[PDB]
């Protein structure tokens, strides 16, 4: 089957700099505030899609969007679940394990706002 090359920008979850929180109380080091970074981890990384799923999100008129998709990706990309990735102005979350095939990293997307 036929197999275009997409183009995303990748960010990883990180844990933040201690900050109390409510009365500030002292931040707890094994549960940190997570979130990801202003700027990409990684930029224009090549990947192509297969399973993609569309969902109709609003009527009159009619608007249909990429739900979901499993993302190939090159063996030498930083990949990690809930990685947030923009492809074409979007958000997409990884989900699901990641796992190699064909000498690939193969990961489930989920549009970021249907979480």
């Amino acid at each position: 089957r036929q197999m275009l090359i997409h183009r995303c920008d990748i960010y990883h979850e990180a844990a933040q700099a201690p900050s109390a929180g409510r009365f500030g109380i002292p931040a707890d080091r094994l549960q940190p505030v997570i979130s990801y970074p202003d700027t990409p981890d990684e930029q224009d990384v090549p990947c192509y899609f297969t399973e993609k799923t569309q969902q109709l999100i609003q009527e009159e008129p009619d608007q249909t969007v990429y739900h979901s998709f499993l993302v190939h990706f090159p063996l030498s990309a930083d990949i990690r679940v809930n990685d947030k990735i923009i492809w074409e102005n979007h958000k997409y979350i990884l989900k699901l394990p990641k796992r190699i095939r064909h000498h690939h990293w193969e990961v489930v997307a989920v549009r970021d706002e249907s979480l």
